[PDB]
């Protein structure tokens, strides 16, 4: 089933997620509480129809952290594969590092190639850089569909 809203007053457009997900403006999210790998977790998505996440702006940031849990980690799809900080989107967007939330410090690590977003106290909800191997929850993001 699709659960499906209005955009605006426009009483035809109406925009829709799979049920267990959540949306903003024209994306669905689904958070997958199961821990595995950066790899895994891509995959993950990519089986229902998605993506890692991707952030664009801080209000897309300020949504997601509405439906995290202040005492977990989850995988973006932000990754430095190579080692260089040269940060790539999986969805082949741009790394635009003034529209980016590092907590303080980070990244700090070039053997920490993928990135998590978590609470860390007082600077609330930032990026970490951290081993893609080591399990996490991850965020899914697609576009809404629209009937
Ligand atoms: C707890 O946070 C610290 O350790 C993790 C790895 O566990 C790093 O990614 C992070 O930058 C800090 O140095
Ligand atoms: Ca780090």
């Amino acid at each position: 089933a699709l659960t499906c809203v209005m955009e605006g007053k426009d009483i035809e457009d109406w925009s829709c997620c799979p049920t267990p997900w959540t949306s903003f403006q024209s994306s669905c999210y689904f958070i997958s509480t199961g821990m595995q790998s950066w790899t895994k977790s891509q995959k993950n998505c990519s089986v229902m129809g998605a993506d890692l996440v991707v952030i664009n702006t801080r209000e897309e940031q300020d949504f997601i952290i509405q439906n995290l849990k202040r005492n977990s980690s989850y995988f973006l799809g932000l990754s430095d594969p190579g080692g260089r900080r040269h940060w790539q989107w999986v969805d082949q967007t741009p790394y635009n590092e003034n529209v980016t939330f590092w907590h303080s410090g980070e990244p700090n690590n070039l053997d920490e190639r993928c990135a998590i977003i978590n609470f860390r106290s007082s600077e609330e909800w930032g990026w970490n850089d951290i081993h893609c191997h080591v399990p996490q929850k991850s965020i899914c993001k697609m576009k809404k569909i629209y009937i």
